[PDB]
Formats: structure tokens, C-alpha cells, sequence
């Protein structure tokens, strides 16, 4: 919050990619076991995703597409955070979702669009990934 | 503002220690840790989640956990040792029981997933959870 | 800023209703009331004893109590009308249930105080509780 | 936001009642005299002496005051019937003491400007003090 | 701090009028209606549906419905007539499309539930949310 | 809720101005009867005194001196307001307080400093009154 | 917080009097309306444009409109008449000027949309604009 | 930074015992002298007496009773706190204060209360203190 | 956090650089700087004499300081880095003036004391000042 | 509010006594130039005074006067503080300010009164100074 020097602090929070190409349940337990209170990144605001797209851009080292913290752990369209927070804002890219081939269960941020917008993808897929801590 | 070994929420800073103590000892292990400590106390549906999660990701160990809700008088009057309202309750299956007329201390169940409370003999030995003001 | 025939709770107001009215015929009471109303939405384990004590002191008669909760894609996907989160739950013993898969709208139980809810079918005319902004 | 016949303290509205009825009827009286109101209920060291005065020069009669404390167990266990914590004691001497045998609700005694509390018969006659949210 | 009539949200209040009005008339309507009114401005992804829920069932009759963004330098630059920042865009598919560069107003397409944007002629007759501040 | 608009609004209380001339011991009780949570005005802030004095000075009808509700009821230079709030600002007249023939217990604003200053004063003279109310 | 008719902004009211005063004048007329009001007084770089709409829709008749603005001394030190801090300007093009002929008041311009200061004599009668605490 | 390990924080101020035994008057410019902001420490709230009282328990090494910032240096029941914060809430032991043998005008937290009740004593006796420092 | 050797002012941290550099190339420095750095946006008022004074008294040379306000679209639309709005203005006499239709990027006049902005050519290598969320 | 512990928090800000003698034109710019966002101090409400005056007397290495960042630029009793902050506060010293020989247009705290009180004095005077500064 009280965040360190080389993380994104925004609206209480602190965030940081990480480049490192994982799949998605392995770059979620990454975050968790880097400290308590850390989860792959929830957005709620049309204003976070610019200062999330420009962050990424900025500081993102290669051109991978980049995980974050939604799921839809009953194959239904219920996505949900794992952060526990609540589902209250989306940033959906053009005909996104659409469980491609019913392989695409878990959440990317499109390097197209500026890493502005949403994309359901193979969960198993090898991407970087966006951590939010509270510290 | 706690340090980065501690999980930050709603103000206070909540950390999981895995030796076994006796719910006295581990109470004033938290007490004489650092000034203003307790065993943790739980307030909000949310919360519950929260801890559960923590928990079952950092506790380098096997047991039941310790939190700071003691049946001083044994007639079922919860108080918490850090002095706060008992407004929230997140018992297990048919909790509390007084079990032989023996349990007077709570503790964290593991087969919940450390979301659902439970009465237990104080003088037992389980893991705690500290909560520090920093 | 609230009327003095409701109960104002976290910025909030209340009201319970007693003429009975199927759930959607009473969501729309509501909407219709004044503009910012819904059926009521309940987010806090504090909420719950308050607006039960409210409606054991004020309804006319021991029907059960319609809420903003319903199952609109019919597979136990529960969201709240005022498009608030559902963020905490009070469900009554086996609930809820889709007894005979007719049951999508969510009534507070009267047996249990109205502390705990019950998903039951859309068309039972019950008693419903307004939540209006002012 | 409290109406202009009623004592504004610490965001609840206070006021005194000086038909003489018992503790249950007092309860029942503020209940059903808005929503969400209950006999008051106080926390603060600074409360007390607040209250003191508004009764003093508002109290149009002689008596004594219920307020919402009272023993429902018997046991010296004293709870508000606000569901609120009981995080302050402002007993006067020789208080409670459970009398003969039947003094479990809590009264404001006029020999200490009704600022400090005396346990008395529940079935006692007395003035009496609401707190509402308005 | 409103009026019964007017929709609540996040410190203003708005309010849907169903006479037929050019934008510019809209507006200078609001203005005068009284001190510190415009035609509605949006700044929040959660703001959209509630304003379009009550539009639809306060809108007495069928129309596109004016909010106070517009383009007065006829090249993209869209601002609110309440000076407040444009932090928030809710636009239809394809839209703005500045139709044959006769297309410099905002309206609230029916089509959306209310909740989508199209750029519109000014001179088109639209019911009208006025946001004012009490 | 708000002051009714025939008292004046400052930091949460309300404050008028009552030209009746009653004694200190009447003023007071005349504040705490008019209204729940109702004192003889409480003066804690620099910028208070000159926002009272104007106030005075144009909604006061003859020339007469204002009760406020400091009160040295030890009479011992231990001064009191009777709304129970903290004695921590003082705005003296010159040479004040005197006890002036150890009869002055009694505070009142002095209409020769445009009410600015302050004086102890026998309990028992008739002035004007300043109530303080919780609306 | 203000009267329907009154213009909130930032916490105070403001109101346009058509009636045409010399200063010194419509300073004593809005400090006897009510207990808390002056003169305007302007702080932010923003309020300017809001006070200037509002004046534009409200302002019947024409002239220039007063407001708490003046300079006692006769250098050129400006002093509001609420005693708020001079901590932010708004003149027209070459003003202030002191054109020797009892110019020491401030007034706003309508060749600007009453936006911009300029300084004219005292006992020129204008219309003014009235700042109150409700 | 706002407190560090080993002092206690409590409603925005940071306190800590100090167990080397002092005069009242020497136990103040201790805390005074330690940092800019210090004090002798103030209680104002029923709640904050406990929380102090389990503290020093805890961590008072030594058996002695404790001097907290309250004074008579009026000498005819006028205390104050050397924070010149208001004396806006008491907390005496049974039948104190009592000024016994007209010795007593200095504080302290009585041992067999728990350190939760106060006494006037000696100002010249010898106890341990508490500090209270903004940080 | 704010560090030592920056400027606090209203939530952010500003720092001047004197290494001189093209407009462009002072923004990608403070954006590769730390994660929440722009260029440095304006807002009130009285930011403008407090970074006026930083400038005077910390900067090494004489060069003008650039800020992140720039016409992107080259047509007197002028938007901050940062993304936050355009609701204040502070420019230099008879500025902006596009001369010979190649300045599109805005910097501050030393002649002014560091306070008033002059549009200038995007390359024109400069000292510039960074604007930082710690 | 974040200040180090050689220096007073107070209000907001971070205030520190300099011992080391300097003029006023001197002495306001080594704050400015200590660390950005510094100045001499400023004074706004009538509690200010009594925990500066009580720092200062504890943490003044001389017996000499303080200054403060309060002076009449225009030299006709427009006294305008060095921060930019508004003159709402006053605590003039007895039959000051006085211009003595049309000499003195800068404002010292005076040690006769514990340095509570203000003397308009020489600008060119070398006296101790206190900085203000946000951190
Ligand atoms: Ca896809
Ligand atoms: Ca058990
Ligand atoms: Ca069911
Ligand atoms: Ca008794
Ligand atoms: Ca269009
Ligand atoms: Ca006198
Ligand atoms: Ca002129
Ligand atoms: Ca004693
Ligand atoms: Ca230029
Ligand atoms: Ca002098
Ligand atoms: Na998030
Ligand atoms: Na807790
Ligand atoms: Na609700
Ligand atoms: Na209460
Ligand atoms: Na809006
Ligand atoms: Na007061
Ligand atoms: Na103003
Ligand atoms: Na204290
Ligand atoms: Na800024
Ligand atoms: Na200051």
C-alpha cells in the first residue's frame, strides 16, 4: 500500500507481472506462496484496466499473453475471482467468451488490445501472469 | 503495515504458528510476542474465508489451530481475549457440545478447511493463530 | 434520511410489506414505490438478526417473506436484483434445494424467526421486503 | 438526523418516557414505537453524565429509569437488548448485588443524576429511556 | 439528499422527463429547473445499468433518452454540458459513427435497456435525465 | 438535522443569539429546556471568536453585554464550560479574569470589543445569552 | 443541505439577487438574510466557470454583479468579507487598475460570462451574490 | 512511522513502559527527552484502561507501581495532563483520590488492580512510567 | 512513501530531472522510472506557485521544464499523459500560439518562475519533471 | 505524518528546531533547500502555540530567539506567511508589533515568554530558526 518500489500501487493494492511462463493453477499457488494476500490480479473498474494495460506494456518482458484471476470453475459462464471479490465489472474482447472447442475455461489479457481486454483460453496454455498482494 | 511474513486484513496483521501449545500457552505466547497480541478473533462472514485460504497454503504442519474464543464461565458465554464483541459465530456440525463437560476452548477444524469452528478441551495441544496490531 | 415507517440499517431502508404477492409482482412493487428500490439484499451475519427482529415486531400475520434473491439462469447461479454482490448467505437446513425444480426465488423462513432463507416457487404469494435509497 | 424532541448523542437519537410501566412493557413500547429502536444502550464514559442531564431536566415526574441491561440468565451475565457489546459498566455502590432474589434489570438511580446503575425487580414500575435510529 | 421523485446515486440525484425535447433544449430545461442541474453525466461501469433500470421503468412511453455529452467541436472531442471529466465511455456497437457529420449528441438507446450510447442528431426530439445537485 | 435557519451553523453546533436579559444561572437553564443537548455557547477555536462576534453584532437587538457558559463553580480560576466540553481556548479582555471584589464567576462577552473578548462577571447580572445546540 | 432555490456548491450556498445595490449595501443585505452569509468569496479554478453558468440562467435583467471582494486598505491588498484566505485570483485583462475615481470593489464581467474580476467604484449599483452556511 | 515493535500502538499513539524507577517530575522529561511528542502517558477512554493494564502486566518487568501524566499542580484536585490533553475521563482506585496527608499530587497505576486503576501518590516516590509518543 | 529528495504534494511525488531530453524520451524515462510515473499533470490553482518554488530552488541549468500536457491530434486538444483531465489551464501570455505549426508539447517558462506554460516543440531538449505514485 | 524521530509531528506536518545562528533571509532558504517541500514555520491555531513553545524549550541549544516564517514584505502590517499559508492565527507579545525605529519586519518567538509569544524584530538579526516541511 505501502507497496514496494518496483510493484504498481492502485487503489489499495500493490501489482506486478511476472514473466515467467506458467499455467494458470501454477501461476496462481506462485502468488499465494510468494506471500500472504496475494492472488492473480481482480479488475472492478473501467478505469483500472488502462493503468493495468500501460503497466504491462511498460515493464512486460516478451510478447506472451498474460493470465489473470478469473475462472469458471463450473464450466457455465460463472466466472469468479480467486481472490474471493466479486465479479462486478468486465472487459470482454470482440466475441470473447466462447469456450473454444470446450477447451477454454480460464482468463488472458490480449497483447492486441494493449493487454486491455479479456480472453477465455486453455487453462493448461503456458503465460505470464499478474499478481495482486495486500502488504 | 505489517511485515511481509503476515497476512494484512481489515487493519490488523494475522500470522499462523505452527508449534503446539496449550490454548493458555499459545494465547500468551501470542500476548508476550510483541505489545498488543492476541489469539486471532473473527468477525465477518468474510473473514472466515480468508483465514481458511491463508492457512491451508502457509501452515507447514498437520493439526487444528487455536483462535482466542474461551467459555470463561462454562455456560456457553464466548468471550474473546483480545476484549472485542462477539458478533459472528462460525460453528461446525451441531457446535458447541461441551463434550463430556470438558470443551471450553475453540479451535479451527482442518477437515473444513479451517472455516468451521469447534469446542475443545483448553488444556489440548494445537497450532494458533496470533493477531498483532503493528 | 429516512421515512419514519421504515428501518433505516447501513444507509439503507426497509420496510416489510404484508399484502401478499407473488416474487415478481413484488419486486416490482417495489421498483415502483419510488425510484432506487428493490427487494432486499443482506451482505453481513449482523444484518440478518436485525431485520428479523424488524419483521417478527411489524408483519401482520406468519406468512413467509419474499427477498432479491432469485436463480434467473435456473442452475444455482443466485444474484441479488439491486445487482449488489452476493457476497454472504443465510440458507435454512438442506437449502437450498430446487424441490421438483420449481423453486428460484428466495423467501425468509418464519419457523427459524426469518433468520435463515428458503428457495421456493416464484408464483407462492407471500409477504416481500422493500429496500429503498433516499 | 434525529427529530427535535429527542436528545442527538454519538449518531443515535435518546429520548425519556415518563409513563411507569415495567422492563418487558418499556422494551416493548420503544420496539413498537418505530422501527429500530430498543431501551438505550450505553458505551462511553461520556455517555453517561450526557444522559444524566437530559433526564434530569426532561424527566417531567419522580421516578426511576430502565435502560436496555438486563440479567436474562440470571447469573450476573448482563447483555443489551440492542444486540451491542457490553464494553461499559457504570454501576453505583454496592451494585448489582441480586437483592432478596429477584433483581435482574438494570435502572439509572436519581440520587446519582441517573448517571450510575442499580439492579432492580423486573416487575418494577419505572420512567423509561429509548434509543432509536432515525 | 433527494426528492421522492428522483433516482438517488452516488451523491446526485437524477431523474428521467418524458417531454420531448431537442438536446439543447434538454438541457437549458435541467439548467433552469433548478441551480446546479444538467443533463446526466456517467463516470462508473456499475452507474450504467442502474440508471438503465430506472429509465425503463419510469420511461412512460418509447424513446431515446438524452444524457449531457456532446461534441462541439465536431471532431471527436465529446464533453458533459456539467464540465465534469469524461473518465467513462459505454458506447453502442460501431458507435460514435458521426452519420453523414449530422451526428453530434448522445442518447441512450432503447435497444441496450438503456445502457448502451449512440451519437445522434442534436435537433432529434428524445425524453431527457436530468442530474441535479441538492 | 441542519441549524433552522435562524441560527448560525459552525463546525456541527448551532448558535443564537437570545436578547431576553436574564441572570447566568437563568440562562443556562433556559439553553438546556429549549431543547435536548442545548448549553450556554462553548468557544474552543481562534477563528470562532471572530465568527460569534460579527454573528452578534448584526442579529443583536440593544447593547448589552452575552452570557457564554464558562463558570468558575470552584471559584478558584478552575473555569468550566457546561456543556462538559474541554476548557482549551481562552480570549480574555484585558486584565481579565479579575474577581473583581470576589464576586465575578460568570463569563460574558464584552460589546465594547465588538464581543470578541471575554469577562468575568457577577452570576447574578441580567444580560443577553448565547445558547449552543445539537440539531 | 441548501434550499431548493440556492446554488450548492463545496459545502455552502450561493444565490443571485437581481435587485441592483450600491457594495456596501448588498454586503449588509446578505449578512442580515441570514446568520452565516456574506459576499462570495471564490477559492478554487474551477468554481469560477460554475459560479459564471449559474449566474448566466438566473441573472434577470442585466448589469455587473457584486461581489465580497474590496480593498480597505487602498493599495492593493484584497480582502474577502468572510475572512477566508485571498488564495486565488480571476481579473479581466489589465484589471485590477484603481482608476482613481472610488474604484475599490470587485465585480464580475459579464462580457466574460461572469468569470473574470474587475474593480469599479463602490457606490455603482449592481446586482450581487449572496454566500450562506445552512 | 507510526510505532515501532516494541511499543504498544492504541487509538493513533504509541506508549511503553519503562521499568527504571523514577521521580514523577524525572519520569516526564525521561519521555520528553526521549523524542520530540513525548509525554507522560494520557488515558481518555473506558476501553483504553484494560488494554493498558494487560499491557504493562505483561511486559512490566519489576514489581513497582507506574506513574502515569496526571498531576494536582494546582494542589486542590485540578488534574491535568502534562500532554495538556483534557482531563476528559477518570478511573480512581476505591477511595482516591484522597490526598493523604496533603502529600500526594502525582499519579500512579495501582499493582493490585492490574495496573488498571489509579492512585495520587508521592510526587517524589520512586515507580516505573509510561511514555506516550506521536511517532 | 514519498522520498526524501521528492516533492509531496496532494497524494503524489514530484521530482525534478536536469538531464535534458526530448518530450517523448522524458516521458518513457518516467514511465520506465517506476510503475505510476507520467510526466506531471496540474490541477489546482495553487499547484502551480508550490512547484514553482520546487523548480526555482532544486533544478541545475536554465533550461524550461517540460510536463506531460500535449496536443496528440495537433488541433488545440490538449490531454495529459497520465490519463487524468484537462481542468486546468495556467498559460503564458498570448500562449498557445501553435508557431508555424510545430509546437504540440507544453512547457514551463522560467521567465515566469516555473508558473505559466508555453506550447513548444516536441524535441526541444529540456529539463523535465516527473510525477511519480509510491 | 511520516516524520523522522528528530523531528515534531504536529497536525500534518514535520516541524525541527535549528540551533546554528542565521539571518531570516538565511534561515528560510536552508529549510527550503534542507529537503523539497520545507519552509520557515507557520502558525494557524491557538493549540499550536503551547507544544512549539514546549519542543523549543526542550530542544534549544541557546538561549537565543526563533524565527518564524512571518513578515511584512510590503512593510505596512500585511504579515504574510513564507509557505503561502493564510495569517489566521495571531499571538503577538505585549505592545508588539511595533516597527521599533521603523527597523523590525520580520517575527522572532521570544524566550521571555517560553517562546510562545511573537516579537516583530531585525531581518538581519542572527537568530535559531524552526523549519516546517512535509514529508
Ligand atoms: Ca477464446
Ligand atoms: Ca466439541
Ligand atoms: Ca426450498
Ligand atoms: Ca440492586
Ligand atoms: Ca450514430
Ligand atoms: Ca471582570
Ligand atoms: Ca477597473
Ligand atoms: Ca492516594
Ligand atoms: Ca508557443
Ligand atoms: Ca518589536
Ligand atoms: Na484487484
Ligand atoms: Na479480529
Ligand atoms: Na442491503
Ligand atoms: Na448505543
Ligand atoms: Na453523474
Ligand atoms: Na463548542
Ligand atoms: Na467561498
Ligand atoms: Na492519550
Ligand atoms: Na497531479
Ligand atoms: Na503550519
Amino acid at each position: 500500500n505501502n507497496c514496494p518500489q518496483d510493484w504498481l500501487p492502485m487503489n489499495g493494492l500493490c501489482y506486478k507481472i511476472f514473466n515467467e511462463l506458467k499455467a494458470w493453477k501454477d501461476a496462481e499457488m506462485f502468488c499465494r506462496k510468494y506471500k500472504p494476500g496475494c492472488h492473480l490480479a481482480s479488475i472492478h473498474l473501467y478505469g483500472e484496466s488502462p493503468e493495468i494495460a500501460e503497466y504491462i506494456s511498460d515493464y512486460h518482458k516478451g510478447q506472451s499473453e498474460v493470465w489473470i484471476g478469473l475462472c469458471d470453475k463450473k464450466k457455465d459462464f460463472s466466472w469468479e475471482w480467486t481472490d474471493r471479490s466479486c465479479t462486478d465489472y468486465l472487459s470482454w474482447d470482440k466475441n470473447q467468451p466462447d469456450h473454444y472447442q470446450n477447451k477454454e475455461f480460464c482468463v488472458e489479457l490480449v497483447s492486441n488490445t494493449g493487454y486491455r481486454l479479456w480472453n477465455d483460453q486453455v487453462c493448461e496454455s503456458k503465460n505470464a501472469f499478474l499478481c495482486q498482494c495486500k502488504f
